[PDB]
């Protein structure tokens, strides 16, 4: 018997575990397949492996001490740092204890005659909860190539969620598949290190510079000593990202000042400085969305010399989603040992013992093939679990056409669940969408056990609720008209939603007592 029973030792499980245990006084036990805490940040091990954010907001808020001992060694923070703030924050709260590692959940049924979950692990190891706390992050199973005999291939072949540790690449011919934010990031990271480099390009995405640099004594200390201010803002905010977020439109300026905003974010770094701290309606007006592309593939032509490369590395679409960021990818593509593959005229129709053949015949010999090439979607973690709410139907079943929750943390017809970092929420930085839901789901559980209710699920009509507001914001966006579902709200508009519910005495939600 737990009070609550958490998957997952990421970000999400580990606050999940601090904030039910330590502040909520419930007996709660973690799991997680992983020797040790860190989620994502443990299993990704890539070359480039670098945050999105910068280093001062990706990390916990709440620990306000832990900020002003936090180390800020660059900008941005890479994947050892990372997992080492995570092992930080497990050492200081004695959170290890209560963490089960090594440990897979295979299936959680709930019980609807003791209103609790049944959880058993996959070495048959079965234990009960009042609530099932499931903090599975946005990565599902990797994604690999279907490529006719990608098995035959005799050299190193890993995908980037799978790096293993002392790989080398001096003399190698390496190929990489796959252009997206890990594959830019690894391409990035090794061009310099390889005999040769064959990027192999399904689809030209838009890359801004990061700009991660080294920060001084003083840049850190600016930070530290207006904490306060900062995380103000996070939480007034869409993004999350301290950025100055922009109203102005994009047209309502002269050509002249609109290059000289762009280049502003463009020196400065971030992809999503670059969409939403120059201008307000990028994401929102075609016009303007062809505007940031002309930047950027100005960019372009200015960065790689060949011309004839500089259009196989230009974006095609219509219109662009977001921008990845990078330390340096295109200029990698003036090197004499980088060879670009356009494989959407030229597709990959085989690969054998040395080396992967193209549509025109071409065997590219490579010692190593890095598959970049993603992820099934997040509700896939779901749906890997065998879940059983209510008359015993399954995630699986359940979320057939996709997944489909209430404020992004329950699903109808599975009581005593909540989801952290789970589907349809919101479009922000992770920690402070993370501390969010974690801080409602334990201000919920907290209400249960002083109310003796021991049942909480959200209804079918909350949901197809929640579903409509999402799909009302998402289609006044150019999201939908590019390339499983998201919250466009914000952050701050995010928080309001979840704040009514929760004010008035969680309309939407089925409290049972006993
Ligand atoms: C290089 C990189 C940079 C990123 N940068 C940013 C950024 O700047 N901003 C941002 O918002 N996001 C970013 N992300 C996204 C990132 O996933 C989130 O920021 C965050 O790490 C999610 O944490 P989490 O705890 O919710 O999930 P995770 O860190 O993915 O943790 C999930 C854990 O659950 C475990 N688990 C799952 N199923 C089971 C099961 N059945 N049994 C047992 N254990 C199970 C997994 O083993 C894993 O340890 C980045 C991701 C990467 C890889
Ligand atoms: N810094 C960060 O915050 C990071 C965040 N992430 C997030 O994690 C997710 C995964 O990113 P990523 O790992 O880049 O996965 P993505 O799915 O984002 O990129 C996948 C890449 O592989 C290519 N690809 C996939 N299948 C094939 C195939 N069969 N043949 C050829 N090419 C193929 C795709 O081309 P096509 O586009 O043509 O399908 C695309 O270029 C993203 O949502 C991203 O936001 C990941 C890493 C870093």
């Amino acid at each position: 018997d737990f009070d609550a029973i958490i998957i997952g030792a990421g970000f999400g499980g580990l606050y999940s575990l601090k904030k039910l245990r330590d502040d909520f006084n419930l007996k709660v036990r973690a799991f997680d397949r992983a020797t040790e805490v860190g989620g994502t940040w443990f299993w990704n091990q890539y070359p480039g492996a670098l945050s999105d954010s910068e280093t001062h907001l990706y990390c916990y808020s709440w620990d306000k001490e832990l900020l002003q001992e936090m180390e800020i060694k660059r900008k941005y923070i890479s994947q050892p740092d990372v997992l080492a703030y995570l092992k930080r924050v497990a050492d200081k709260h004695d959170l290890r204890k209560d963490i089960q590692f090594e440990t897979g959940i295979r299936s959680a049924y709930f019980d609807e005659e003791n209103s609790f979950w049944n959880v058993t692990t996959e070495n048959d190891e079965k234990f009960t909860a009042r609530f099932l706390i499931t903090a599975l992050g946005p990565l599902a199973a990797p994604n690999l190539p279907k490529i006719k005999g990608i098995e035959t291939f005799k050299g190193e072949l890993h995908h980037t969620s799978r790096w293993p540790k002392d790989v080398t690449f001096s003399g190698k011919r390496v190929g990489v598949i796959g252009t997206g934010s890990t594959g830019v990031q690894v391409i990035t990271a090794i061009a310099s290190q390889v005999k040769h480099l064959t990027v192999f390009q399904r689809s030209a995405q838009y890359s801004v510079p990061i700009g991660n640099v080294v920060m001084s004594e003083t840049d850190v200390a600016k930070i530290k000593e207006n904490y306060d201010q900062i995380w103000e803002n996070v939480w007034n905010s869409a993004l999350g990202y301290g950025l100055n977020e922009s109203t102005l439109p994009t047209m309502s300026v002269s050509a002249e000042e609109r290059d000289k905003i762009f280049e502003k974010a463009w020196q400065e770094g971030g992809g999503f400085r670059f969409m939403f701290e120059t201008f307000g309606d990028i994401a929102v007006d075609e016009t303007a969305n062809i505007e940031a592309q002309n930047f950027i593939k100005k960019k372009i032509s200015e960065i790689v010399k060949d011309p004839f490369v500089a259009k196989k590395l230009t974006p095609t679409d219509l219109y662009a989603c977001r921008p990845l960021c990078d330390s340096g990818y295109y200029e990698i593509f003036n090197r004499d040992n980088v060879s670009l593959e356009d494989v959407k005229a030229n597709p990959i129709v085989e690969i054998k013992e040395d080396c992967v053949v193209t549509a025109d015949g071409v065997e590219h010999k490579l010692d190593m093939l890095i598959c970049a090439t993603g992820f099934d979607a997040v509700d896939g973690s779901y749906k890997r679990i065998d879940i059983r709410g209510k008359d015993g139907i399954s995630i699986k079943d359940h979320w057939k056409d996709g997944p489909n929750s209430y404020l992004g943390m329950m699903v109808s017809n599975f009581p005593n669940m909540f989801m952290v970092f789970g589907p349809n929420g919101p479009l922000a930085n992770s920690p402070p969408i993370i501390e969010t839901q974690v801080r409602w789901i334990a201000d919920l559980i907290g209400y249960a056990e002083d109310h003796q209710i021991n049942q909480i699920e959200a209804t079918k009509d909350a949901v197809d609720n929640w579903t409509n507001t999402c799909s009302d914001i998402a289609n006044k966006t150019l999201f939908a008209k590019a390339k499983v579902y998201l919250y466009m709200g914000g952050l701050k508009e995010y928080r309001n939603q979840i704040s009514e519910v929760s004010n008035n005495n969680y309309k939407g939600c089925l409290l049972k007592q006993s």
